[PDB]
């Protein structure tokens, strides 16, 4: 097989409500299939997370824990295996405009001086409806970045207990000697809850 270039994580515990309208955002994305892969860590879910799951079969990679380890377990795991260089998380609860990995992509390919990329988001109800478009970073969000995998390394990404910690704190120490650079389209969606 080819290496996919982008892996998108996806850390889903209990989503049954929504994970269908975010795998088949990410599903519906215009990029080749050969070049990224769908990585959702089941973290233990009771409700019907797992069916909802195996919908999809083989055209995403699903992790599945016994039992509930949390975000930063979670996410650890999904990151190790992904095989692409670039790394986005996208929240279970939220989805994506089908330009979206392809335009950020673009972005860090043709602009090695970018060390990640987020773009602008609309907030959406439980009816997808686009209740208003956000500045990313006006508002940023704790999702959405695509990164490089070995600046995110650089950082102590792996480090024990790393990604349990606040949105803010993360962002503060990838920016302590990096910059997400803002693309200015909204092709992410973010549900208000």
């Amino acid at each position: 097989k080819k290496a996919p270039t982008v892996s998108v994580i996806v850390a889903a515990f209990n989503q049954e409500k929504y994970i269908g309208r975010c795998i088949r955002s990410l599903l519906n994305q215009n990029f080749p299939k050969e070049d990224y892969e769908i990585i959702i860590i089941n973290d233990g879910s009771t409700d019907k997370t797992k069916y909802a799951l195996e919908i999809f079969g083989k055209e995403i990679k699903v992790i599945e824990n016994e039992s509930n380890k949390g975000l930063s377990a979670s996410l650890n795991l999904g990151i190790r295996s992904a095989l692409g260089q670039f790394i986005v998380r996208v929240d279970a609860d939220d989805y994506v405009n089908s330009d979206y990995v392809s335009i950020l992509h673009k972005f860090l390919s043709y602009n090695p001086n970018f060390d990640a990329v987020a773009c602008d988001y609309y907030l959406v109800d439980d009816h997808e409806d686009f209740l208003s478009r956000k500045n990313c970073m006006i508002d940023p969000i704790g999702c959405g970045i695509m990164f490089r995998i070995e600046q995110l390394i650089d950082i102590g990404l792996y480090d024990d207990g790393f990604l349990s910690h606040e949105d803010k704190d993360l962002r503060i120490r990838f920016e302590k000697k990096y910059s997400i650079h803002r693309v200015e389209l909204p092709l992410y969606r973010y549900r208000r809850h």
